[PDB]
């Protein structure tokens, strides 16, 4: 329970064809720091045919425990090639300004579930309304057999 649950905003950019996923806010860093708090800190990448193409990052304010900073993730490829990709996002956290992991992860596009799905190919797949959805993120776990050719 509350270990991975984030609210991006899927939409698309018809004005120059490409993809702009502003994440708005995020609850999963809940309180694991023995009477302090986590260091939220996330990353996306996008899995073109099971194979990792593109690697982007974003920045939030370590001590939280709703990772909110309201960036956008682009990705310039055709609105017909945005319904068959794949992107997941990697939750980290950082331990005491040191290091750590095990945080949520997911995976959106072509063939992930329907609460996903049904939105992706529904908001961005030619609208541009940035309509924020949440999620339950599993463990990195089940991302490892994700990431490894899924599509
Ligand atoms: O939690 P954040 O606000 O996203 O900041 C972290 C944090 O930097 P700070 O020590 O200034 O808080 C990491 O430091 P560590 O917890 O790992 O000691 C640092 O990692 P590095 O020191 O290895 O650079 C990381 O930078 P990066 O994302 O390049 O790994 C950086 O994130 P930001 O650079 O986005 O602020």
């Amino acid at each position: 329970e509350k270990l991975g649950d984030i609210c991006f905003s899927l939409r698309y950019v018809p004005t120059a064809g490409k993809l702009t996923v502003v994440i708005l806010e995020a609850k999963n860093l809940k309180k694991m720091d023995v009477g302090g708090l986590s260091d939220p800190y996330v990353k996306i990448h996008l899995m073109q045919n099971g194979k990792r193409l593109k690697k982007k990052k974003t920045t939030i304010k370590k001590n939280t425990l709703n990772p909110y900073y309201n960036e956008s993730f682009s990705f310039e490829v055709p609105f017909e090639q945005i319904q068959k990709v794949q992107v997941v996002v990697t939750v980290l956290d950082y331990d005491k300004i040191g290091k750590n992991d095990a945080i949520g992860k997911v995976f959106v596009g072509y063939n992930s579930t329907g609460a996903e799905l049904r939105h992706w190919s529904d908001m961005l797949a030619n609208p541009r309304r940035p309509i924020a959805q949440w999620h339950t993120l599993q463990v990195e776990e089940e991302v490892d057999a994700m990431l490894a050719v899924k599509k």
